[PDB]
Parts: structure tokens; sequence; C-alpha cells
């Protein structure tokens, strides 16, 4: 047991740059934001002790410090004074132009106007010859090459000001639906904007993209050190999705990445936090059959702090310990799995959505 192994027995060996991992418990990860507020200490103190890798949102302490880098900058300081190995991500969106940060402050009605070169790197809605938007938030074009440089450069001053150890991006699409015979140029503009964006942070900065295990982000996933699979909707939480989850899994962990398996219970087919609490063991499970060094488990029920990153899930802190071996499908064509850890055995059947974990 020198080396952490991957579920093909395979020696996984990671960079310099990644978080800590152990098999000890259950891997976490965690991610949250508060537009109204910062953590208090003791909030700090709570997650600092579940996790060596988080997160933080898109809005973070917007309204106390006037800017979402500023919660981001904030926190990472917060929390690397209990843990100064803890790795803190700074969020960036890929598509909207969310106006949180002070980068994107111009990207709102009453001031894209008056920022002509900004308002250039973003899509026109054909219908109207006006700015594309969803609810008055903006459109980054990915294949503006200007757009690619700036955005680039703003992620990396945004990681750098904050103090963060890399970035999270959010989506990896470039609207693509919105110029569908440009659906292969907007994949490699994609990977191009993650490329840039890699060099400019420097040395010992994390890239996670979410989402990059889908066929879309091929161009992207290179660059990247970790994805994450967001399970943002019911049919990527089905039997066959799980499977395709497992499989990536262990691509991702063959290429030397980090996985984050990300579950949010508001895509649960059932008050949110009894729901959360009930459907751990079952979540925690589909997460355990495809483990694999260096990935992570986030549970919760969304994205804002009070989402779950503050409730206890004891499951998550009961003694793990390495895989025994890869998991069983019990029954070659059945959908009921098994996997075998130093300290737990996990059931779950994924087409009846139960499971058990059995703790030794």
């Amino acid at each position: 047991g020198q080396h952490y192994l991957n579920s093909d027995g395979s020696r996984f060996v990671p960079k310099d740059f990644y978080p800590k991992f152990s098999w000890d418990t259950t891997p976490m990860y965690y991610m949250f934001g508060d537009t109204t507020r910062l953590l208090e200490p003791e909030e700090v103190e709570f997650i600092a002790e579940r996790t060596d890798f988080l997160c933080i949102e898109k809005s973070h302490g917007r309204t106390p410090l006037g800017a979402a880098e500023l919660g981001a900058k904030h926190e990472a300081a917060a929390f690397k004074k209990i843990k100064p190995d803890m790795k803190v991500l700074f969020y960036f969106n890929s598509a909207y132009a969310w106006p949180f940060t002070s980068y994107n402050q111009a990207f709102t009605r009453n001031k894209i106007d008056e920022h002509p070169k900004l308002k250039s790197f973003l899509i026109v809605d054909p219908k109207t010859a006006e700015l594309a938007h969803r609810r008055n938030v903006f459109f980054f074009d990915v294949l503006n090459p200007e757009l690619r440089e700036w955005w680039s450069t703003t992620v990396a001053k945004g990681v750098a000001e904050s103090g963060c150890d890399g970035a999270f991006i959010a989506q990896m699409h470039g609207f693509a639906w919105l110029r569908a015979d440009k659906s292969e140029d907007v994949q490699k503009a994609m990977g191009e904007m993650m490329a840039l964006l890699k060099r400019k942070m420097g040395p010992d900065k994390i890239l996670l993209g979410n989402n990059a295990n889908q066929d879309i982000a091929k161009d992207a996933f290179p660059v990247m050190d970790a994805s994450m699979f967001e399970h943002y909707n019911e049919k990527l939480l089905s039997k066959e999705s799980l499977l395709q989850d497992w499989d990536d899994m262990l691509r991702i962990a063959q290429a030397g990445k980090m996985s984050i398996f990300r579950i949010g219970v508001e895509s649960d087919p059932r008050d949110q936090p009894v729901l959360a609490k009930e459907r751990a063991e079952y979540y925690l499970a589909c997460y355990l059959i495809g483990a694999q060094p260096y990935s992570y488990f986030q549970y919760g029920w969304g994205w804002t702090l009070s989402s779950g990153s503050l409730h206890e899930f004891p499951e998550l802190r009961k003694a793990l310990g390495p895989p025994k071996g890869a998991y069983d499908r019990t029954t070659p064509d059945g959908w009921e799995f098994t996997r075998e850890f130093e300290h737990a055995s996990v059931w779950v059947n994924t087409e009846t959505g139960n499971a058990k974990i059995t703790w030794r």
C-alpha cells in the first residue's frame, strides 16, 4: 500500500501542486458562496476540518465587500490561516458574464454601452440585433480571439489577486446552439482559451473544468488538472449515466487528473437538509463504486453557503480505507454494484435507487 492505486491496479502519480488525498475517510471537496456575507470564523473551522480542497462561488461577499473576488480573497486567507496547504479555487464562468467581480462590472445594461471593446466580446441575438442574454446577463463569445485573450488574462488576474490556488471554470459549451454550424470550431476555441489560462496562471495552479468529461470539452480536457461531474439533472443520475461516470472516473485517473463527483439533491426524484441527510448513503455509495485516487465527493443541494456545506453528513466521516479492488457488477447485465474497502462494504442498486454501506 505504498502508492495510491487506480482501480485497474496502475499507480496514480499526483502532481506536486495537487491537494492532499487519503482514503482514511471519504475524500471531500466543498464549494459555496453567499452574496450577503462572509463566513463566520466558526464556519471556516467547520469546513476546514472536513476538506483540503474547496472553491468559492461566483458572488461570494459581493454585498459586504463590493466585489466577489474580494470574497474569494477573504476566504482563501481565512482558510489558509488554519490549514496553510488547503487548496482554494477562484470561480469564473466561461459563458455568462456575471457582473459580480470588479473584472466584469461593465457587463450590465447601464454600463456595457460605455465599454465598446468589452461589449464587442459578447454574442448578439440576430432576432433583435441586440446583445444576447439570459435575464440581462450577457454571453461571452469564445470564437472571438480577443475575448479568449481578455478572459484568460482576467481569470489569471482573479487567481493572483485572490491568492487562490487555481480556477474553477464553469461551462464548456460556448453557446454552440446559437451557432450550431460552428460547433466544432467552438470546441476547439474552448480548448484554446483553457490553454491560454493554464499558461497565464503560472506554475503550481489547478485548473478545474466543470463537466469536462463530456465530448464538447475534449479540446479543453488535456490542459485541465481536474474535472467535475456536476450531475445537474435527473438524466445525468440515471443508471446508465452513473455507469458512464465510473468509466470516466477511471479514464480521468489514468490521465493523472483529479475528478470531483458532485451531487445536488435538488436533482433527486423526491425539506432539503432532511432529504439530503437521508439520501447521503445512496449518493456516497454511487461515488465509492467509482472512486479513484485524487477524486473527491461533494454533497449538498446547491451552490450557496446554506446548501449543505455547513451540515454534518455522518457517513462522510466514517473510516473508509483503501479499496480492496475495483467494483463488481454483481450480475453481468444487472444494476447491482459492490465494492470492498478496508473498512466498508458498499452495495448500490442504481436502477432502484437503493444502497447500503456496511461500515466495519
